[PDB]
């Protein structure tokens, strides 16, 4: 006895791929996300159809590609990262920036904040690993085995203990995420590989295979579900128990089989009943649970 | 009481460190400026306290650090030929290189489980190894902070862990000890500044003042004592109550500027100190 997500509508705004999302617990009704066009998208979300969502605020300043996004629990403040090798601190309700963190010199691939929004982790292309404090102030500097895989952590300035996990992981393409309570991490391979790895428990669980090129991978905030962004669409499994649920993929009308877009980013809703997805189209697919 | 006991001669440079073994209380391990290490047998006899017994001659420059495993099998050496060589106590010979920094090798450490070597740079560069050889993190902090790396024990090689402290301490020459418990740290700033903070309790506990340029530092392992190796010899404070213990200053014959310790390590039993100093020597002080 069977959940279906249903294709909602459409949220159009970018001009460049839709590379990040993210979501807000403080507020369910916005989202924000970032482009290749140099740009981060704040949205009004109405929940009506097909406008799921309508454009509320462009942020600018990057040179480049934005690459990464996320916001603060409270969806207050934005953080990006970009292909400039910067990362900015956003007020998300001015669209102003309030800090730039420069030091990168690798193209700036993910962002994340410790709870306490006092410190700012940061991920480079080359696979080094950047804290910084709020002020913009890079405080250490982290770089692993090129075969391996990270979980950078900070524990809660005059000092701080920074908790570094590392898994080996071979075929590793550097695409990761971790489960809501922190407690699973799932590391995308080549050819679909997905591992999974439980932390608190120190191992590996198994491997899945969403069968195809993985461009990003999402954990549900309420139900025991993984989101895989895939080359031939989006593929949402169970994990226990072990089916796979669904396998998204939107018609697109205009296109031959073979140039069609797909998503490279993902993001559930703090109440993990929507999932939206980023586009090689420039736009934001929305869908929904129901039964 | 700390009691000049004896000496052990057998290097041609600086002894930079000093390295003692729990499960191999006759054994001592030193590393100098003139390439090499020595493995020592431990007498206790008249100021032919030590006599040497191998020599460890495979870097081609100053040996900054070194080690001992739990059990005495295994050394670590530091080199300022910005390598680590893993050793067999026994056989004197080599058995794992590891090359990767590229700033002179200041420092190392061993996990407790044998599994994963911490090596510190002179750029304050921080290289987590696997005992095979192989580099799997490399860590850099700020200037003005200090650090102490740790492995954690998987408790059950996939898998590991690393958490890094960080603690602010402005003035710091990366002088460096941590209590044998890892409850507490000692870092040495300048004008003879010593740090001392508490890890577990996640603060500082108070300053040290020695009035002179520190070079070593070095905790007891049963009393609450921390040695400090001065450019004028050797302080050994009480942390607990606080109070200067002894300054210990070794006698030289004739009548400026005199031989000092830079190197500091007690013995597993707390009982013994033994400083390697700028004239190749290596004295010993014992506990009366």
């Amino acid at each position: 006895s069977n959940e279906v997500l249903v294709l909602r509508g459409t949220l159009e705004g970018h001009n460049g791929w839709v590379t990040s999302l993210a979501t807000s617990a403080g507020q369910p009704n916005l989202l924000l996300s970032a482009s290749r066009d140099k740009t981060l998208i704040s949205w009004k979300l109405t929940g009506d159809d097909q406008k799921f969502g309508v454009p509320v605020r462009s942020f600018k300043g990057h040179s480049h590609i934005v690459q990464d996004c996320t916001l603060t629990a409270d969806g207050a403040y934005a953080l990006s990262a970009s292909w400039d090798k910067t990362l900015r601190l956003w007020d998300v309700a001015t669209g102003e920036t309030y800090q730039r963190f420069v030091g990168h010199k690798s193209d700036v691939m993910s962002v994340d904040i410790d709870k306490k929004a006092s410190m700012i982790i940061s991920g480079s292309r080359d696979k080094t690993i950047k804290v910084w404090t709020i002020k913009g102030q890079c405080l250490a500097t982290l770089l692993g085995h090129n075969d391996w895989v990270s979980q950078v952590r900070v524990v809660p300035l005059n000092q701080f203990q920074i908790e570094a996990d590392f898994i080996g992981h071979n075929s590793n393409i550097n695409t990761l995420t971790a489960s809501p309570d922190g407690t699973l991490i799932a590391s995308a391979g080549k050819d679909g590989e997905i591992m999974l790895w439980n932390l608190a428990a120190k191992k590996a669980m198994y491997t899945l295979s969403a069968q195809d090129e993985v461009f990003s991978l999402a954990f549900s905030p309420n139900r025991y579900w993984l989101a895989a962004a895939t080359a031939t669409g989006i593929k949402v499994f169970s994990l226990d128990p072990q089916y796979l649920v669904d396998d998204l993929r939107p018609e697109f009308a205009g296109y031959s089989a073979a140039a069609e877009p797909h998503a490279v980013s993902l993001a559930w809703s703090a109440d993990g009943q929507t999932l939206f997805a980023g586009y090689t189209d420039n736009v934001i697919r929305v869908w929904q649970v129901m039964t």
